[PDB]
């Protein structure tokens, strides 16, 4: 009876660490956020 919970859960995660991964490596040099 929980589909969203499993399925539309993995997928917030999966877009969330995808664009803040390269985000994070590249530059934060001076600024740091």
């Amino acid at each position: 009876r929980y589909p969203y919970y499993l399925s539309d859960i993995t997928d917030v995660i999966f877009i969330y660490f995808a664009a803040l991964s390269p985000a994070i490596t590249f530059g934060g040099l001076l600024g740091e956020k």
